[PDB]
Order: structure tokens, then sequence, then C-alpha cells
């Protein structure tokens, strides 16, 4: 019966409400109580802040106004404002101190999952305030997660006015009793309950919560801990930069700060950072994620050498050189992981920092060639399978499908060993025609990577596997050097390929390496664990990248 | 004869040498006379200078071998180094007070535009200093005006080895006698005028070029003032962001730092931003050229209504909610400029500041219908023109070389009055067929504006002019708010559509507005006068946007 959920910003989806601080203030200040709500709601709806609210005038012309209804409320209840008293400086405290509130949020987000549509309703003003960029950051994180953001000051029309509950039911394209409304403010439930909405007055959060699902029939309050935020393709800026004349490079771009790229690793995508890239950008920074060379919407040519490390590395440069930057914090997960810390010894001036997710950095030995050094360790011959051309691409452009969720699982739920795949004559071999969903991902997010590899195949993927003599000679040119810019390098428990004691002598060459680990995870570390490579990102970034 | 010309870097197209350093230093300290430079040129071939220069080490790595060099070097002079002697700091002293030499990167630029290979060669190192981006920046300036960068810790060999100049030969394509190298040390040049290279041994700037003149037989010294750099658009990093399902914007980008989206007029293209692009960007902001919504490689819906000003600022918006930017700074030229006031004034929360070229703000009156107040000034009577679906983009359309060679004209070249254009039946009834060049403009970027209005003609850009009605009672909304947002009017002295007098009540509704003026300028202010465009947004960005 109901198909949407409308909440109230001031009070119910961001906390402190600022009604709260007009409270607040009063007694701090030892003024007549409710002086500053009388101030604040002189000449109704022909007063200062209607006009504010329905966007006739801006922030920073009514502050004035209000401060002069201040002004009139003190004369009239015989009293005097204090030195120093300041309409301006309450308010920037006031809408600076209102943060997310995350319960609610979380709670909208399920509602939105099961099929609701969603919006948020508020009295809000055009903001024009030197500080005006915090609540314009609010207001965006708040805004990507619902259907609509209606906006008083946007449509001309305030709550409690009958006027904006039609236009609210007409942009739901929904009926009075399809709708629930959440809102702090008791007059403002009234229209809507009018009309035949189901209200939910809010006062404490929890008890909300426990109405809203009562009334919805759907668990919200004491859910399980929700993934981070994903990505839709279709939703982001897609960035092209020509490197040069055969081959260009496609990125995804979002957030504004210092500059952060992440590189994916084999068989991936720039989709692979998809639970990453929201989290960074909101964090304040900028995000550049990569299809590297040979995948996805980036050029993948033929030839073998055009994936050795040093053309790719150059290339990246060229990436930075031809959008105009200076350097970045380079971010990298198996193949991308050992081609960030090349960047970190080859071109320390265009890194920032460097990070890697799983790959160690381990420096090349002059003397034992490494096509001899793989066939010592019985977990890398899947690598030597990769080097005949052809024969990995007809394995695994067979079936696209069968091959990614095939590869594409946590630790676990593994079909496939890495273990004797020559032998065998096979990564699949011994694996199911039809496998199983890991629960790592869904069945579209399956079909995004299948869709992506249409385009160019496994070839320009295998050959960054088939450089190793070519690698290993420009690897030895910097055997004399040690990586002194900021570093961190992220184990993951359970990847038994990138296993974490590979990891063990890292700090002889890089000295001042931090470190992360992740437990109950595998190879894929980025999805298996999203929440918690966001949360040691995210803290590495603020004290070593900024 | 010669086809190539090779710069040095330190003492030759950056200023101060760092050599220059160490002299001063010994002598601010009252060292013994060469002891820093000693010290510096230690075990030669093989001492720690060398093996930085080479990439067998970095920076960092050098800096205390460098050290334990002063220290070996004073014990031997008999004499004791200074408490708090640091090379790190003289170093980074000496690094960061170099500069670009701007006469030889003139020269250079116009000996590569009269068809010369131009390259830098130079010794230098791998920096991983904490303030490495310094170096960084200073590089990349230069470099993409060169076409090779060619550096002794990339290739692994040194100036004057002669390896390394037979590198330089065999990357320039050319022979020794084709060649002329430029340095500021003796010993460098030698080994290239024994392959038979000219070489000019540079001391003060004037008497080199004087010396390259000579032998080049091209003028470099006392030329006029270059223009400033433009852009390649097949250089750039494009990049596509779908603000609806009908409608994706493309846009250029370029640089890090603030965001500042620049916002063309009609019928341009960001292609009309190309002498703005790379000056902003240097200036430390993260440039967004668009092709605004009808034109160049954005969408151009056919309905009037997609280009209502309401629908194109919400589309703004859009842009940066997917972006992820909670702020730009926005800069309009023309129907650009008059878009960016209407951004100040209906999202002030996601406008950083404001500045529009030519274009002034002047409220809406709301009892006179716009499609009347403009039959009150002669000038305008092309926008009348406009308004009948069909008639003008048959006339634009029917010769795109001729329409833009008419338009893009310097204020003396002119060929069409914009004067009784509906009575005349054309904007171009008594223009030439075939117009002559304007200075403003090469053929090949006439050529670029032809390819860009191929992909969808004049009916998306001549719906810009199409609401006026709407546009009317949109604007009427706004008729109390006032822009106390950083905001700047730059007018041109000699656009005789939007003349400077125009905007002469600004500061009514704009109190705070700060201004430019360029004299001797026409409607096309970008690229009529590049060079002080550049001077006055830079300026007012870093006073007013930062
Ligand atoms: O394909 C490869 C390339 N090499 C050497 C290399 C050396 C330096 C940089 C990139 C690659 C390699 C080294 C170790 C494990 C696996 C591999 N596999
Ligand atoms: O096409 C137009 C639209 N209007 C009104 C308008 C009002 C506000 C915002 C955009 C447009 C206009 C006003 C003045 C000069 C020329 C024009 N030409
Ligand atoms: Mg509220
Ligand atoms: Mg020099």
């Amino acid at each position: 019966t109901l198909r949407a959920a409308v909440f109230d910003l001031d009070g119910v989806l961001a906390l402190p409400a600022v009604f709260g601080v007009l409270g607040r203030t009063e007694e701090a200040l030892a003024l007549p109580r409710g002086l500053l709500n009388d101030a604040f709601q002189k000449g109704g709806p022909e007063g200062a802040t209607t006009r504010l609210m329905k966007g006739e005038i801006t922030l920073s012309q009514w502050i004035p106004l209000m401060e002069e209804n201040c002004r009139k409320c003190s004369e009239t209840a015989k009293v005097c404002l204090p030195k120093n008293f300041s309409i301006k400086e309450i308010f920037d405290k006031a809408i600076s101190a209102r943060k997310i509130n995350r319960p609610m949020l979380q709670a909208a987000l399920m509602l939105r999952k099961k099929g609701f549509t969603t919006a948020i309703l508020t009295n809000t003003w055009l903001d024009d305030r030197a500080e005006r960029d915090g609540l314009a950051q609010l207001m965006c994180e708040l805004k990507m997660h619902f259907d609509f953001l209606i906006e008083s000051c946007q449509v001309g029309m305030v709550k409690p006015e009958p006027q904006i509950y039609k236009f609210l039911l007409d942009t739901l394209k929904a009926s009075p009793s399809e709708v629930v409304f959440l809102d702090d403010i008791g007059a403002n439930l009234k229209p809507a309950r009018d009309l035949g909405m189901v209200t939910i007055l809010v006062q404490d959060t929890d008890t909300a919560l426990k109405e809203l699902e009562k009334v919805t029939g759907i668990q919200l309050l004491n859910t399980p801990a929700p993934l981070p935020t994903s990505c839709n393709p279709s939703d982001m800026s897609h960035g092209y930069v020509t490197v040069k004349p055969r081959v260009r490079l496609h990125f995804v771009e979002l957030g504004s700060g210092p500059a952060v790229c992440l590189c994916h690793g084999f068989p991936e995508s720039w989709y692979s950072w998809r639970y990453q890239i929201p989290a960074l950008a909101q964090a304040g920074y900028r995000v550049l994620a990569m299809d590297m060379k040979g995948y996805g919407e980036s050029s993948a040519p033929p030839e073998i050498e055009e994936y050795c490390m040093e053309v790719l590395c150059k290339e990246m440069v060229t990436f930075l050189d031809k959008l105009g930057l200076s350097q970045a914090v380079f971010i990298g997960h198996d193949w991308g992981g050992m081609l960030v810390w090349y960047m970190a010894l080859f071109y320390p001036e265009r890194v920032r920092a460097v990070a890697s997710l799983n790959t160690p950095f381990i420096p090349a030995n002059p003397n034992m060639s490494p096509l001899e050094s793989i066939k010592a360790n019985p977990v890398f011959d899947y690598q030597l399978y990769f080097q005949e051309p052809g024969v990995a691409e007809a394995e695994l452009e067979q079936n696209l499908s069968r091959t990614f969720k095939s590869l594409f699982r946590a630790s676990d739920e593994s079909v496939l060993s890495m273990h004797k795949v020559c032998e065998a004559g096979g990564l699949f071999v011994n694996s199911p025609e039809e496998p199983s969903l890991s629960r790592m991902v869904t069945e579209e997010e399956i079909q995004f990577y299948v869709q992506q590899f249409k385009k160019s195949g496994f070839r320009g993927p295998l050959n960054w596997y088939r450089n190793m003599e070519r690698n290993w000679k420009w690897a030895c040119k910097s055997l004399g050097r040690k990586i002194l810019i900021p570093a961190l390098m992220v184990t993951a428990e359970k990847d038994f390929v990138l296993v974490p004691q590979m990891s063990q002598h890292m700090e002889d060459w890089i000295p001042h390496l931090k470190r992360g680990h992740i437990e109950d995870c595998g190879h894929w570390t980025q999805m298996d664990k999203p929440t918690e490579v966001n949360q040691i990102l995210i803290k590495w970034l603020d004290s070593d990248a900024r």
C-alpha cells in the first residue's frame, strides 16, 4: 500500500535541529524563553522568515531583518540584548553543528532499496554566506541518496502551506495514502494527515523508525551494517585522455581535493573501485579510477611490449601531463599495485604518496631470471599458463559470465586452485559450467564486467604477464634506490597467492612504510572488505597525503 | 640547414643556476672558495653526484653522501663547517629559487613555431624530497612546450659523456650539424662540438639569443609579445556527464585546485576559452571548459524549452552533483555570462564566485515583456530575427566557414551590422561570400568551429534566444534578492551590442561587484584580448576565489 517515504531535513535527516540552537542560545545568554523563536517567526506568513523560506530573499539579506526582529521582541519583553549579540554568529555555529543523522539515512536507503520512492521535503534558504559550502556539501551527500529533494526556497512554497503538499504528491506521482511523511514539527504533519498521508512526528530517532517499521512492514532498526555507497556507471563523469596516437586511457572521476589515482589489477576494471570512489570523494579527495591499458574503454593494442611496466608507467606520466596534474596519490591492487610501486621508484616527483592492496614490493633479483624465480613457487604457476599467446585468451573469453563468476569469489567460496594450472591444462578445468553467485557480487555487477570485456577480450590484460624479462631488466636499474615518499602496504589475510608474508621485508627498501591488514579477506580486496579498505585508505590519506 | 634546437635546463631555461647557489652559500658562510663545488664533484664519474644524475640513487639518498663529502673537503682544507650546516636546506632554497627564464622559453617557442624540433637536455635527479612538487610543476610547465625532454636520471647517462649526445641525436632523428645546443657549462658543449653541432656557451641570456639568432637566421630577440599558450583539442582530457536521459554535457578539463567552470556564448564552443585554459591551470585552478547544451559534443535536443534558463541552470547543478563538486567558480561570456548571473541568483550555495565577460546583470522588468523591451534597442534586432524556428538556422548552416569567418572579427574588421537585420532579411545579406581571415583567428581554428557545428547545427544554439517570456517569468521570482557572493564584471570597450554602459547600475543589485575593463576589445573577448582577460581573471580569482 505505502509506495513512498518523505523525510524532513532539519530534525529528521540532519541533527541537532537548528530550532534546537535558538533554545540553547536564549538559555546560554539568559534571555526570555522563546524570544529568539518569536523574532524568528515574526509577521508569520508575511514576515522576513517566510520570504527567506520561499526564496524571495537570500540568507545574507535576512540576517539583518532577524536582528531587527530581535531588537523589537526585546523592547516589547522589556530586556536588553547582550553586547556582541550576533545573529550571523549564532546561525553559522548552528548550521555547522548539524550533521547527518546516520540511522535515519540508512532507513531511507533501505526503503529505497525495497522499491520505495524517497524524498526530502525541507523549508530551507538560498545560502549566500561566506561559509555556505559547508551546507552545500551536506546537501550533496544526502541528495544523491534520494529520488527528489524539494526545497521551499526553490519551489516558492513552504511547509505547512497546503500547496507544497500537492506539489509533493504530484512530484511523487502517488496518492495521499501511498505516502509516509516524517517531520519533527507537528504543524507540518497536519496538512499531510488532512490529505490522508501516514505521518510520523519525529522526536527521538529510534521511536520514529519503530513507527516507520510498523507502518511500512520493513525491518529498519537493528539491521545489519549496510555496504558503502556503490557507483552507477551511467551516473559517473567519464574522462578520456590520448597519451599517444594509438592509445587513449579512460577513467571515472569524482570529488575535489588532492588527485587520487586508482589502478585496478587483473582482470578487472575501474568498477572494481566502486565502493572506494564515493567514500574517498566524500572524504575530500579527487578520485580518478582508471581503466588500465588493455581494459574496458581504454585502448588495447595487441603487441606484447605495449604492456611492459616501463611503457605503462611512461603513459601514466603522460596521462598526468595531459590532465595538468603535477602529482597524484597512486593506489593500486594486484597488477595495479606492482605499477604504483614502480611509479614511486621511477617518478617520485609525480607521486604524492603510494599505496598497494595485496601486491608487495620485492626488488628484482639481478641473478635469477624472473621466469625461473616463478617456477620456485607453485602458486604462481598460473602465470606460466598465461605466457603462450592465445591459450589463456581462448579459455577466458570462451564464456565471460562463467569466467568472472569463477574468479570473483570470497575466500571460503573458491572453485579453482592456482595449483598445477599448466598440468591440468586450464584455470577452469575442474570448475562448474555455471558457478553459483558469490556473496560478494550481484548478477548485474558480473554483467558489467562481461560487457566491458566484450570490447577487447583478454589479449591486452594477459600481455601484462608477458613482459617478464623486459620488466626484470628495467627493474634492475632501480636496485640502488629506496622508496622514501609516503607509502602504505595493505595485506589481505586470505590472499593465497599474494600472501601477507611475501611483504615481510618491505621495510628494508621502504623504511617509513605504513601498513594495514585485513582479516578474512581474499584476493578481491576492495569488494571483499569495502568498509575496511575505505577506513584504512581514508585514515592514511588524511594523515600522509594531505 | 639547422633543424633542431636543444636547451640545457639549469642556467639556460631555468634561472639562477643551482651552481650559482653553491658559490653564494660558500661566501655567505665564509667557507673556502669552491669547497662546496669540490664536495659536489667528488669521485667524478664514480662519485655520489654522478650516481644521482644517472638515476642510480634518489635525491634523498644523495643528501647524506654530499654531507659526508662536505666533511671530507673541510678536513682536507683544514676548516670547520658552521653549526646548523644543512645540505638539505641549501638545496631546498636553491631549487625553489630557480624560475623559468622567460625570454629563453619564448625563443625556444618561436624556433618550434618555424618548424624546429626542440628539446631539453638536462642532468637532473629523481626527486623524492618532501618539497618535490615545486620542481615537478616547473618541469610540467617547460616540458609541454618541447618535443622531448631528456633527463640524465631517466636515461642512465650524463652530460658530458658522449653516449647521451648519441642518444640525443638519435631521439632527434637528425645529424650533428643540423643541431644547435645551448648550455651554460663549456665541458658539456665540447662533445657536441666534437660531433659537429653548433653550440652556444650560455652566459647572459641576451648574447646567447643573439648568437642563436645569428646562427638560425630567425628573429628571437626584441620580438613582439607572443600570444598566451593555446590548446590542441586532441591533447586535452575530454569529460562526459549525463545530466538526464536524453542529455549529456561535454567538457575539457585541465589543472588542479579550485574548480573553475567556463561557459561560452553564442555561437561558440569550449574552444573559445583556448587561451584561458592553460593560463588558469598554470595559475593553480582546475579548469572545466564546457560545450554548453546545444553545442559541440554536448547533447542538442530539438525542443525550445530544453533551452530556457531555468532548465539550463538545473542541468549545470546536476553536472556539479555528478562530478561530486559542492561548488565551482562560474565564469561566462555572452549567453554563458547571463547563465552564470542566474546561477549566482538561484544556486549561490553552488557558486564559489561568479564572473561575466561583456554580459551585464540587469534585473528583469516585471512590467514589460522582454520581447517588447528588445524592440526599444536597435542593436538587439538580431534577436528578433532569431525567433522564427528555421529562418536563422538556414542562413547560419548554409556555409559554416563563411558564418564563423563573418562573425569572429576584431572591432575594426567588421563585415555586418547588427542593425535592421529583420528588414534586410538576414545577418549576412550585405557581407562577402568569402570573408577574409580575421587577425584574431587562423584558418585551422575556424575549421575547428566548422567541424563542431557540423554535429548539430544551429537549432540548439538558437533556441537559447527562443525562451524570452519563459526566462522573464523565472527571472521575476528573483527580483527581491541581491548577489552578495564574490562577483566580477568585465566590460569590453568596443562591444557595440553588449556595451559597457549597459553594466552601469549593476552595483545596485551586486553591491560588492568588482570590475575590469578592456580597451580596444570587441565582442569576442577571450580571443580578442587573451593576455588581458587572463591577467584580469587570474588576479580576481587569486584575491576573491581562493
Ligand atoms: O609478469 C611478471 C613480470 N615480473 C617482473 C617484474 C619486475 C618489475 C616490475 C614488473 C614486473 C614479475 C615479478 C614478480 C612476480 C610476478 C611477475 N610477473
Ligand atoms: O532571449 C532572451 C531572453 N531574455 C530574458 C532573460 C531573462 C533572464 C534570464 C535569461 C533571459 C533576454 C533578456 C535581456 C536581453 C536579451 C534577452 N534575450
Ligand atoms: Mg524540521
Ligand atoms: Mg646547466
